[PDB]
């Protein structure tokens, strides 16, 4: 055997350049044909002209001759071409209705969609299909009209027309050179939204959204969320679109959330529709989030685009902090930095400390596809977010204007924007390098001792071995620091000449001791303020100091984290007290600060619901060998019980407070959403606490249910009720809401993540509800992948859980490798499990392993687990 893997430091630029790629789309039924003319300029003159593809090949010529040619895989090979500028002509045959893999060109609500990145494009024609190969595309389309009334492509529609047998044509011109990833077509009966915005020079861009003729109505805060952007996007960065045309598309199948494709976004229909009756606040929250994101990409992965698939960090790391910007420029900037902490710990460290861990720049890869990941995205930001640290508002936008200046229209690496932001601010940025190169979460052993009068802080870093890398070097780790008093009150010091109340502490050696000079009285130390850097912080804290950060402190990051750590102690006492089958804790100063908090007025909403959240279970054993899953489960549930009970009085309370403050205010807005996202907090603990309070909420479902924030919030309460109720309630909701697909993908979420014990067979009998399709990303992540992040139910000790996932994983991998590659890495804790259920995971991923004809990507995957 000899598998491929693909090495960065194996990159050579292409002998073969592409000037002009004229294309033609011929639709009919059921295959529709491409034609291309490439214009190639030979960079590395008599080399072989490599070309990518895998589309049914009908011919190839070279400067309108036959050509000579071999095809041998997934490449068509010309030996002898000219040593000048020269032509090529393929054409391709596809039968998009029966591609179920999403990429490339294939069917879906009877219209036909594309999405080519990474590397979908050859799976079109055949051509150079990597991202440093930029050209002109000129797209033609011909269709039947009734059957494809709406024919799109990037760029100005510059020509069109009509033909007496049905059919009629357009022609897509977008000037702007671009790599193949960034290629769209759509055709089909779509109806459009059409609205527009008017840039900083005075041009009028034209906005048309694309949706079903039912969808229609769901798309006006898409529009909104847009306009705002371009807005931002003009103000906090000084960008201007290019275009005056905008054109954005919701598709029902689709991998991911959405593609930045020029000119032509394509969306996953859960990050373009919603209402209030339909949709949650957090679904709004999340349209504006992608669409920013999405907009934000024409110039940080568009304009300038990526030299390989090893720099994707450069335009995603930097895009969705971009979008975060926006979103916290927005609204609720505090409570939605630490929801973005909490998605990197709860999904990104565990990656980063499993056999999957890689760089956020990876060195190699076998499948592209499975480096889509957390690390890269959302590790990715906060590498982002530590320029803006370091250099400030200001420098990072120095380092943005140099980064344009002198990359705009090319594809470059890391490497050119960490030198773009060293060279804007005369800084030395060598050693930020390792963030991209060195994987794994560093971890700092930070001590305090106040002596004279100055507050010796003494940290150390060090970044554990990963698979892929043992030798680790120290890394520029930022510490944002503050003291407090017995009063929590802010208390001055001196560092490196200048009496400031914070400062950020540079860490770059493997220990360093940091004076904080001028201090005068006893403190407490705020560290990583804002989450400063993504790393673990151990310092020696009593309960009591965790008491003073979490209801004295300034930094939000930093009150939650002391609240967090308390949380995290308390299930440390219950798995302690469980496995030595005795009585539970008494949480004595924990349900002290948990009653201090809810009795807060001065308290946000939303960060008071923040703070009465209970870390995942993947985030209490972090770091743990031997893992019984079931037994963590059961301390963090023992705890919720706890609080559930302990407070449900005050609970009711707090939730007719919240209810009185909503003001049947239902429509989304971040200042309503506030008050139902603590409502829905109190709910969980109220029926968690008193089961049978779901026969009073039953009763007047119809009066409460005044969007779906509230029905999915009570909905998610009972979730785990062995009431017969709860089952009627989700069925009364199915019901309901049948012709609605994405509050049907809300439906069999509840049905797979349901810690009732009988689980399992409702998941099963989910599988053949008639509105559920496993080849749909959305259905399938939302039933098996909801099931197989349920703990009690995916780590069952008989390995039910476990055979089901593997028997998905095999099914799946036959139509869609991305679903069933994504879906394959529930089994990322095998090595770190006790031995019982370590062996029935690894017998699990040896028969997904002996399975003929399995992806590559999936096999990938496996190989990191098992190998
Ligand atoms: N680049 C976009 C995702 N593209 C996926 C879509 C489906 C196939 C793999 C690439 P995003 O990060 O802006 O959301
Ligand atoms: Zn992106």
């Amino acid at each position: 055997m000899s598998k491929t893997v693909h090495y960065l430091k194996d990159y050579q630029t292409p002998a073969y350049h592409i000037l002009k790629t004229d294309l033609h789309f011929d639709i009919n039924e059921p295959q529709t044909v491409v034609k291309s003319r490439l214009t190639v300029e030979p960079q590395r003159v008599g080399e072989p002209l490599v070309l990518d593809g895998s589309a049914k090949l009908l011919s190839v010529k070279i400067n309108g001759a036959a050509a000579d040619y071999v095809l041998e895989g997934e490449t068509l090979t010309i030996a002898g071409v000219p040593s000048e500028r020269f032509t090529v002509e393929v054409e391709t045959e596809i039968l998009p209705a029966e591609n179920k893999s999403l990429m490339g060109l294939y069917a879906s609500g009877g219209n036909l969609f594309t999405q080519c990145e990474p590397e979908g494009f050859r799976k079109i024609t055949f051509y150079i299909d990597r991202p440093d190969v930029m050209s002109k595309f000129t797209t033609t389309i011909v269709a039947d009209k009734k059957r494809y009334p709406v024919l799109l492509s990037n760029g100005n529609k510059i020509d069109g027309g009509e033909f007496s047998d049905g059919r009629h044509w357009v022609k897509w011109e977008d000037p702007f050179s671009k790599p193949s990833y960034l290629f769209a077509l759509v055709a089909g009966d779509l109806a459009v939204t059409e609205d527009y915005f008017t840039t900083m020079s005075g041009r009028n861009v034209k906005i048309e959204f694309y949706t079903t003729e039912a969808d229609k109505p769901k798309v006006g805060f898409a529009v909104e969320s847009l306009k705002n952007a371009m807005k931002w996007d003009e103000t906090r960065f000084g960008l201007e679109y290019d275009l005056d045309i905008f054109m954005v598309v919701a598709v029902g199948d689709f991998n991911m959330g959405a593609m930045e494709n020029k000119g032509l976004n394509i969306f996953n229909t859960k990050f373009v529709l919603a209402d209030s009756r339909t949709a949650t606040d957090t679904d709004f929250e999340g349209i504006e989030s992608v669409v920013g994101h999405e907009y934000f990409h024409n110039w940080t992965g568009n304009r300038v685009t990526c030299r390989d698939w090893f720099q994707l960090s450069l335009k995603e790391g930097l895009t969705v902090f971009r979008d975060q910007e926006f979103s916290g420029d927005r609204a609720s900037r505090a409570v939605r930095r630490i929801e973005n902490i909490r998605l990197l710990r709860q999904h990104q460290f565990p990656e980063d400390a499993g056999p999957t861990a890689h760089p956020v720049r990876p060195a190699s890869y076998e499948e592209m596809n499975n480096f889509y990941t957390m690390t890269v995205y959302e590790k990715g930001a906060e590498v982002v977010r530590m320029y803006h640290t370091l250099l400030g508002e200001e420098g990072f936008q120095k380092g943005m204007k140099l980064y344009f200046q002198r990359h705009d229209g090319q594809a470059v690496t890391c490497d050119d924007f960490r030198a773009a932001m060293a060279d804007a601010n005369g800084i030395n940025l060598d050693q930020f390098a390792l963030w991209y190169s060195q994987a794994g979460t560093p971890v700092l052993e930070a001590e305090g001792r106040l002596k004279n009068n100055i507050f010796e802080l003494t940290v150390k870093q060090t970044v554990p071995p990963t698979p892929d890398m043992t030798d680790k070097q120290p890394m520029m780790i930022p510490v944002k620091v503050g003291l407090l008093n017995r009063n929590g009150e802010a208390v001055a010091f001196d560092y490196q000449g200048k009496r400031a109340t914070e400062a950020v502490l540079l860490l770059t050696e493997a220990e360093q001791t940091f004076l904080l000079e001028g201090v005068t009285e006893a403190v407490v130390p705020s560290l990583l303020r804002g989450f400063s850097a993504p790393v673990h912080l151990n310092y020696p804290y009593s309960d009591d100091d965790l008491l003073l950060l979490l209801a004295h402190d300034s930094d939000a990051f930093t009150r939650w984290e002391a609240a967090q750590t308390l949380y995290r102690r308390a299930v440390a006492a219950n798995l302690a007290t469980l496995s030595d089958g005795v009585e539970l804790p008494k949480h004595e100063k924990l349900l002290a600060a948990v009653e201090k908090v809810i009795s807060d007025d001065l308290l946000d909403n939303a960060f008071k619901a923040l703070l009465l959240g209970v870390p995942s279970e993947a985030e209490l054993w972090d770091g743990a060998e031997n893992i019984d899953p079931l037994r963590y489960h059961q301390a963090r549930e023992a705890l919720l019980d706890t609080l559930a009970v302990h407070f449900l009085p005050k609970w009711h309370e707090l939730n007719r407070q919240a209810a009185k403050q909503e003001n049947q205010s239902y429509e989304y807005s971040p200042e309503a959403a506030g008050w139902r996202t603590l409502r829905n907090v109190c709910r969980a603990f109220v029926l968690r606490a008193d089961p049978a309070h779901i026969e009073t909420v039953a009763e007047k479902y119809g009066e409460m249910a005044q969007n779906m924030t509230h029905e999915w919030g009570i909905l998610s309460a009972v979730n785990g009720n062995e009431s017969d109720t709860r089952n009627r309630l989700l069925a009364q909701f199915a019901d309901k809401f049948s012709d609605d697909a994405l509050v049907m993908d809300k439906y069999f979420a509840l049905v797979g993540s349901s810690r009732r014990s009988d689980t399992l067979q409702q998941v099963r009998t989910a599988l053949q509800h008639p509105k559920f399709s496993l080849e749909n990303p959305n259905k399938a992540r939302s039933l098996i992948g909801s099931f197989s992040r349920n703990v009690p139910h995916f780590h069952a000790e008989d390995g039910s859980g476990y055979r089901f996932i593997a028997d998905k994983v095999i099914e799946i991998d036959r139509f869609n490798p991305q679903v069933a590659a994504r879906l394959v890495q529930a089994f990322n804790l095998c090595n770190k499990l006790e031995p019982h259920r370590k062996n029935l995971v690894k017998q699990a991923l040896q028969r997904i392993r002996a399975q003929e004809g399995l992806s590559k990507d999936v096999g990938e995957i496996v190989g990191k687990i098992l190998d």
